[PDB]
């Protein structure tokens, strides 16, 4: 039996600093689900859909600038052979994005080169708030997957 | 020449939430470093050094635990191999370490398989608050070189 405690331990980081994400999803009968990365990403993700737009917005912003994921990376191990000028640009294009829509660049990666990133940033630069805010929560998701997918059998 | 913002923006996160590390690092002159891992990381681990216990303490407790660093890989990429299983049992042993600690459990893994990582807990859960601080202490500086070894010549 999955305990809360081990529930939110378990997957309280999946989206990244929000451990409530899994609390709710926990109180909505968490405990009950194969334990497959598709029956908790819907279980997650649900509860983010339905967080209000403030809290939404406060998951965007707690989550990790790709610098910091490839650093992180970096720990373990083409975006494992970056230039220190490339790593530096990044820094750099997210600055410019977070200072035009208070939360980090956030993106996918799984299957990415430096040039699919550039092409991103280039597009989703010129988006107004709403349509960042669409693509962002999105991408978030996204992410949310992907790292369920590392964790437990697919479904 | 490398001004305050992009520096910290730059190196604020190579102590995981802890940008004060690199503000310090660049008024005692940041800007003049060769921008190495070796000529960083020694500015960085001095500023790490010399602050005071309750914010190295701040330190630890922002480090992200080890199956969040899993996950971020995840999302990029034996440790790159290991069971839905497996992954609990990081989660569990972390959580019994903050338990006993206060913080999470801190450790480079360069190289490192699965056992090793169990070896570690084993001997480290019977430490006492001292000497997982040091050990703790260690690690973080550790995790900093070799996020610094990625995006930087090394020196």
């Amino acid at each position: 039996m999955v305990t809360r405690e081990e529930f939110v331990a378990r997957f309280g980081g999946v989206f990244e600093h929000s451990p409530f994400i899994a609390e709710r999803a926990y109180d909505a009968g968490g405990a009950g689900l194969e334990l497959t990365a598709k029956a908790v990403h819907g279980a997650l993700c649900a509860q983010f859909r339905v967080a209000s737009e403030a809290e939404r917005l406060g998951v965007l912003r707690a989550h990790p600038d790709l610098a910091g994921k490839l650093a992180i990376a970096g720990e373990l191990t083409g975006l494992d052979r970056l230039s220190p000028q490339e790593h530096a640009r990044f820094t750099q294009l997210n600055s410019a994005y977070t200072e035009k829509f208070g939360f980090p660049f956030i993106i996918a990666v799984k299957g990415l080169n430096r040039h699919d990133i550039l092409s991103a940033f280039d597009t989703r630069i010129d988006n107004n708030a709403a349509q960042e805010f669409a693509t962002a929560t999105g991408q978030v998701e996204k992410i949310a997957w992907l790292r369920l997918a590392s964790m437990l059998p697919e479904g």
